[PDB]
């Protein structure tokens, strides 16, 4: 009856209504891990106040706001009842939200589970590839948490940090292909194109070491060689924002370049996140596939289904988490290796964090 | 025993010998697939002139010139007479070198395809990861000396023109690090750190599509595969010249960032290239693992042994080119997709050149 090991389900997070968007920006904005500002908590309020209504409009364009916390919920809740199945000895499971910049915030749901009186916590990226701005921050999030409260954790930790190439995430993602192949004018399927796309990094960060690009790139090639190379693609990639250089190519580019070298036949395919949000319902929908698109003069463009609901994304995820277990692993053998410019000194402390863990 | 089938082995080459260094930066500068210059035929002499001096030296502190065709020629044979057994309705097999910059040129060796009344051409690049910069070059010159000598083929075509995760391909690149995995001190092993390496692009050429990255990280993900996690790992690129951003991170940088940040152990893994060269006998044998690995207290770096004349290696080659040819395939679907943003006309002319081929 009471939980024994509860799965922390890590996630930046998005704001559920447009009244959450200052509030996530904000905490954003003060977060140290992804940028320094000077005069940082003065600008931070103030670039957040800045940018709300333009992030409030686009959630307002795609219905009110995220539905990411949904998601979370239906696939946590698919994956604690099949993992009381899988694994009667670590039973009950108890799944917990952990966003990054809205509520329920981290260290919120580590306060839950302490309460609970949990004997295991896991802390499960729900990003499939690593980057230190992602599943990095959220990891170092667990880590201050203790730090700042002055005491150790009353339950053994560990984290499923990556799983880029877990063989059910990639049925799922060539599942959704196959399904929105169908959905192309039968003369057109094999003259389709595929974007993969994932959001980008500024190249100071790729440059520093970010293993993010590496892992991406190999979810692509595993998802191709599960399709039987079918279709050509590439691998672009979506978000840059400012003037600073980032990795390309950019998304938005590559669908007009395509169109105006006669590929008019697109499907893309969000390579790197697992549920709808803002990148998959407005950046690729609307600012490409409806404005951008038809200014381009494309013939067909189509996206291929977020993970969303699909039962057999949560038998993925309950999948990696019985398999953790089993194996014992405090973390990837990755994590165990900072960039190699890493410049940030809580990496190191929150990599020891999970390496030290009794058990 | 006249010859039935050629499989023409594609790559940049090296010169063989001091002497040759001039010719070869002279006909790169000529290669417009490679770059545009102002007033490129008067500039073209002019820098292979300035920079002869600087290459050969780099050359004479490796020995005297690039083994690369020695390398070629030996997996070369060996492919050949693996084929004539695996596939005797093709046989005899006979092999050919088509440098892009040396000789034996690309174009000579067409010449004596044609001449030797071959009945089929295998246009079979020697770099397993595409970029147009590299396998897109050599194709690029197999459809102009065709358009230039004003006659058709006398002979099918088609083209291997990428293999990045063929089986074997990965199986010498696991064997090969665990054998100088083996050559650590064993107390050491598990510390050690491997940097897969391979040669940069501008980040103007990345920014276009070049499937390059996409494909060397696929190679690294299925060699980690193989090694099972064993160590940890980054992929990083080498050889950027020039003022210009390139895609990063640098490998001198991330050997020197993780020796500072007390990584002192680290194996490098030269992923994109099958036999030693000027970048793994110089650049990373000398400038890295002797002068930098020493300035920055490194503990031990060593290099896997490139693929050279492995004879599993021959036989990933003959597989390759058997599979090719029971197949009946023309290309791969890849080449069927130029790159989003590419603005080089030959592009698409070589394409049509390998996807119309009659058969
Ligand atoms: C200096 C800097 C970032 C630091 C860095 O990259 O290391 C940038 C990032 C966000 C910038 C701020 C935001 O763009 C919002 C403001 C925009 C105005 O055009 C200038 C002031 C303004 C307040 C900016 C000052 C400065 O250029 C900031 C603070
Ligand atoms: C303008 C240009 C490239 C153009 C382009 O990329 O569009 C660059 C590429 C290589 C350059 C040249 C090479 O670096 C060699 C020469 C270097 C000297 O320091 C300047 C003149 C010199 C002759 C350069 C002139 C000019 O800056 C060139 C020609
Ligand atoms: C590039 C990067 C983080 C920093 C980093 O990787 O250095 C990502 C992580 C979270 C991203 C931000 C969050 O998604 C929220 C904002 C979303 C807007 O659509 C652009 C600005 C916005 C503020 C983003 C800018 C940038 O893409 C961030 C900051
Ligand atoms: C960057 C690039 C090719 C062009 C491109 O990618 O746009 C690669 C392909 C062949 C490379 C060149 C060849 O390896 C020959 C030269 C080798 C020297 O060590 C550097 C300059 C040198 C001239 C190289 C510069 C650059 O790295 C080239 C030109
Ligand atoms: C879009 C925006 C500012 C808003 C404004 O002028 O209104 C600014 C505020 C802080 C910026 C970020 C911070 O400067 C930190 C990162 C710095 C990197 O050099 C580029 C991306 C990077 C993640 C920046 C991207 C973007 O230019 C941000 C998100
Ligand atoms: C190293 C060198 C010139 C030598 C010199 O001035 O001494 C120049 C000559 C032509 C240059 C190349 C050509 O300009 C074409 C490419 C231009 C891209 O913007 C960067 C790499 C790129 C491949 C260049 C790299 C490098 O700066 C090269 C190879
Ligand atoms: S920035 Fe990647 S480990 Fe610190
Ligand atoms: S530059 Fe890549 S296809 Fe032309």
């Amino acid at each position: 009856r009471k939980p024994k090991t509860g799965i922390l389900m890590l996630n930046m997070g998005g704001p559920e209504t447009l009244g959450d968007v200052h509030d996530f920006l904000l905490r954003l904005f003060l977060d140290r891990d992804l940028m320094t500002l000077p005069i940082q908590n003065k600008l931070a309020p103030f670039i957040a106040k800045r940018l709300t209504p333009k992030i409030q409009e686009q959630y307002r364009r795609i219905g009110g706001g995220s539905p990411i916390k949904i998601w979370t919920s239906k696939q946590g809740e698919g994956m604690v009842k099949l993992l009381d199945e899988l694994s009667p000895n670590t039973a009950p499971h108890k799944y917990y939200i952990g966003f990054r910049y809205v509520h329920p915030l981290t260290e919120e749901a580590i306060e839950e589970m302490e309460r609970d009186g949990l004997e295991r916590a896991i802390a499960f990226t729900q990003y499939p590839q690593y980057s230190c701005s992602t599943t990095g921050s959220s990891l170092n999030a667990i880590y201050r948490y203790y730090n700042q409260v002055g005491r150790k954790p009353t339950m053994k930790w560990s984290t499923i940090d990556r799983w880029p190439t877990h063989h059910l995430l990639i049925q799922c993602f060539a599942d959704a292909i196959l399904k929105e192949l169908d959905h192309f004018p039968l003369e057109k399927r094999s003259e389709v194109v595929i974007l993969f796309s994932a959001h980008s990094l500024p190249m100071s960060v790729v440059n520093r070491g970010d293993p993010y690009p590496q892992e991406v790139s190999a979810t692509v090639q595993k998802v191709m060689e599960r399709l039987e190379y079918c279709n050509p693609y590439r691998l672009v990639w979506q978000s840059k924002v400012g003037p600073m250089p980032w990795l390309g190519p950019q998304t938005d580019e590559s669908i007009k370049g395509l169109c105006e070298r006669g590929r008019k036949n697109i499907l893309l395919v969000p390579i790197a996140f697992t549920s709808d949000h803002i990148e998959t319902l407005y950046e690729l929908d609307i600012e490409y596939s409806q404005v951008l698109a038809k200014e381009c003069g494309v013939e067909n463009i189509r996206r291929a289904e977020s993970l969303n609901g699909n039962p057999l994304f949560s038998k993925a995820l309950a999948d990696l988490v019985h398999s953790h277990i089993q194996s014992n692993e405090l973390c990837s053998k990755q994590l165990t290796l900072s960039c190699p410019l890493c410049v940030n000194p809580v990496c190191r402390e929150t990599k020891s964090f999970f390496t030290s863990q009794q058990l």
